[PDB]
């Protein structure tokens, strides 16, 4: 086998944190689970995540987390533990669904260094739906 490679791109300080969603929101992707808080909204906020690699793609996810320059824990994006086998095709889509719903809120958000060169790239999610009114 060739050397898989582990990416410590969010600290274990901060995936270890205790959080909770005020305006919880819960969008279901593949063998991804998208946690999306209505309420944040006007912050800068990063999308990070540790996974594996080969053949310098994402191999398995590991976790992804969205936080704030502030480092307040606003979203994630759980793996399900009963799905060891997914691939780097299924965790871009989820990062542009987490975005998507970061779009709607009107916020600042950018993807990490890491996400952009593995999963990210020339196949990135994009769109907002705008919060309509009564």
């Amino acid at each position: 086998m060739p050397a898989s490679r582990y990416i410590t791109d969010m600290t274990i300080e901060e995936l270890s944190r205790d959080w909770f969603m005020l305006m919880p929101k819960q969008k279901v992707e593949g063998p991804l689970c998208i946690r999306i808080d209505q309420a944040i909204m006007d912050k800068n906020i990063m999308l990070k995540a540790n996974f594996s690699v080969i053949f310098d793609r994402l191999e398995t996810l590991i976790l992804l987390r969205a936080f704030t320059e502030e480092g307040a824990i606003v979203g994630e994006i759980s793996p399900l533990p009963s799905f060891p086998g997914h691939t780097i095709e299924d965790v871009k889509n989820a990062i542009g669904v987490l975005i998507g719903g970061l779009e709607r809120n009107d916020n600042t958000v950018r993807v990490s260094k890491t996400l952009q060169r593995f999963a990210w790239g020339s196949s990135n999610e994009n769109g907002r739906p705008p919060l309509t009114l009564e």
